[PDB]
């Protein structure tokens, strides 16, 4: 079939060693080009989102093929490399005191953040159940960032040499952009950085211990699960399910632990609005959404920490439903499926509460105003006691000034609607597709433009379980662009909606046609040697040179390659190896010329989305 030809074409552009999307271990890079900085700060780093897209690409491949080897392989790599093994996470945890509270602060210069030992932390209610269920104490979820070819030089567990090195960057609050971090190893032996390693850049304590720390990106895990749901439906169609047996089980175990994404940072109760208030005793601290993260720390004592900030872009109803309803994907814990049923509905309510008057989905909510459980301002709209935030978690740039989440997240809703016919999902999607149609530009010459940067106004109405119209919440498109990963994901969302519409109501041909046009114009214009790519102006890359990384006066340390870490140091001064990047002179030239440098990037996830969107047109039509 034709749109599946398209998929095949890109699938082995991706799987051709020549083009170089994977490292020697089969770990996909964030992108083929190395000189890139946006969420990771270098291209041959990779992310938990990349792995989840890899699994998804293969699920779709084995649906179109009957060949589930590639799917099995992609999961094999993911469990092996991106999920901390037993040696990666050795422990004695106390569910009643799961962590010691530290605040979040407005700027990076207010860090390291002091522990506050008087601040009550609440009860972790998932742990004892999860031990009972699995026999293990190991946590089964992906850490979000990896240095796949050991570019930074921290290695495995401190060996400064192994590939697939667990690192972390973002640690110092909502203004710490990708440009303002100090990349550090997840496993801390004090072999680099200062006397206490890098710990004392981020946390203020009397004494510091060697330890490990991991941070899950829940959208990533959920996508992996979403992916595995389709691999289960698709293998079962073909009578090959049992082949994929234990891999659906991986998804369900992952699903079971992913419930840590559902809780306030410090198991504090929803609505508390005071750091000194008592901790939750159970599910009163569950927001039942996929939060910006869960994190687990552990001494070489133990900590577990959810997150108080939620972004709609991180939600996944399809995954939630799959875990909650499909008996093959059922998590083994007593309460697992059940918590996921609650998450499914809370998520859908969340999306509807965030729906602007125009139809775009606004950012999110927090249970911890300023990340310090402060009192909400007068007039603040709320969702189950959480405060609306236009840009939750990060502000530089604003986390919901990126059009991309609209597509990523509504694709998942559109899947859930197709499977299910849920009326709220449908009514949500209706008003959103309407908006999409009104803002996508199809030009006469066959070029197209999707929104890139969004801006926001006002607030939703406070949630009371039923849609109101949110007539004071307003989206504005600030500019347009030609992001192909997003363009394809937008197409993918339009296709699942249109499909569901045919299946459950009045068929929306408009939607399908708008998607097709996007998938067609893209394929005709932006095809190239390594897959697809469009020109991209990166003015912000001046920050390579100009961005000062905050280091405390008196703090002295070294990166593994010898770069000195001290006050005044810039972004590039702690990443000197960038100067031997093939694109360095091009970048240098443009910085001095005074105009934005240009790239034609091949992000794994982008190429994965383009693939899956074309394939999804065939599967549905
Ligand atoms: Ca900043």
């Amino acid at each position: 079939g034709e749109y599946g030809q398209r998929f095949m074409w890109l699938w082995n552009k991706i799987h051709d060693p020549a083009n170089g999307y994977f490292n020697q271990d089969g770990i996909p890079y964030h992108s083929v080009e190395t000189l890139i900085c946006e969420a990771p700060d270098y291209g041959h780093l990779t992310t938990s989102e990349a792995f989840s897209y890899y699994v998804w690409l293969e699920a779709v491949y084995g649906k179109l093929t009957g060949d589930w080897s590639k799917f099995k392989t992609a999961w094999d790599t993911l469990e092996k490399y991106m999920i901390p093994s037993a040696e990666d996470q050795p422990m004695s945890y106390d569910p009643n005191k799961p962590a010691t509270y530290a605040g979040e602060w407005e700027t990076p210069d207010k860090y390291p953040s002091p522990l506050e030992f008087n601040v009550p932390v609440g009860k972790d209610p998932l742990h004892n159940e999860l031990v009972s269920t699995y026999g293990s104490t190991l946590m089964y979820g992906m850490h979000w960032l990896m240095d796949v070819d050991n570019w930074y030089g921290y290695g495995k567990r401190g060996d400064g040499v192994s590939r697939a090195s667990f690192i972390n960057t973002f640690q110092r609050g909502p203004e710490e952009s990708v440009w303002e971090t100090v990349p550090h190893p997840s496993w801390e032996e004090f072999k680099w950085g200062g006397p206490n390693g890098f710990l004392d850049l981020f946390i203020k304590d009397q004494n510091y211990s060697k330890q490990w720390r991991y941070t899950d990106a829940p959208d990533a895990d959920a996508r992996a699960i979403q992916a595995t749901y389709w691999a289960k439906v698709w293998a079962k169609e073909q009578g090959k399910f049992n082949e994929i047996s234990s891999y659906v089980a991986k998804a369900a175990k992952m699903g079971d632990y992913l419930r840590y994404a559902m809780f306030d940072k410090y198991f504090k109760p929803l609505g508390c609005q005071d750091k000194n208030a008592a901790g939750g005793t159970g599910y009163d601290s569950a927001h039942y959404l996929l939060s910006w993260y869960y994190a687990w720390g552990g001494a070489l004592w133990s900590w577990k920490i959810g997150s108080s900030h939620v972004h709609f872009g991180y939600q996944n109803p399809m995954a939630a439903w799959a875990l909650a309803n499909d008996s093959d994907m059922k998590p083994k814990s007593p309460n697992g499926a059940s918590d996921w049923a609650k998450s499914l509905k809370r998520q859908i309510e969340f999306y509807r509460w965030l729906q602007s008057a125009e139809g775009a989905i606004a950012g999110g909510a927090t249970n911890s105003w300023n990340g310090r459980y402060e009192k909400y301002p007068a007039g603040t709209a709320t969702f189950y006691g959480m405060a609306y935030e236009p840009n939750p978690v990060y502000h530089d740039p604003g986390s919901n000034t990126w059009f991309g989440f609209q597509a990523w997240s509504m694709q998942r809703v559109a899947e859930y609607y197709y499977v299910t016919g849920d009326k709220d999902a449908g009514a949500l999607l209706e008003k959103w597709v309407s908006w999409v149609k009104s803002v996508v530009k199809l030009n006469s010459d066959g070029t197209f433009a999707i929104p890139s940067t969004l801006d926001w106004s006002g607030q939703p109405d406070t949630w009371n379980g039923a849609y109101t119209g949110n007539s004071n919440l307003h989206v504005k498109v600030v500019d347009y662009g030609t992001d192909l990963g997003i363009t394809a994901s937008l197409a993918n969302a339009l296709l699942y909606y249109s499909a569901g519409t045919k299946k459950y109501g009045v068929f929306d041909e408009g939607a399908k046609n708008l998607a097709k046009e996007l998938l067609d114009r893209m394929w005709k214009l932006y095809r190239d040697e390594k897959g697809l790519s469009a020109p991209e102006k990166r003015a912000d890359y001046k920050r390579f040179f100009e961005q000062e990384v905050y280091i405390p006066a008196g703090w002295i340390g070294k990166m593994p390659n010898g770069d000195v870490i001290k006050s005044g140091v810039k972004f590039i001064d702690i990443r000197s190896k960038y100067k031997q990047d093939p694109d360095w002179p091009k970048l240098e030239a443009a910085y001095k010329s005074g105009q934005a440098p240009e790239f034609r990037y091949h992000r794994f996830w982008a190429q994965c989305d383009i693939a899956i969107a074309n394939a999804t047109y065939e599967i549905l039509f």
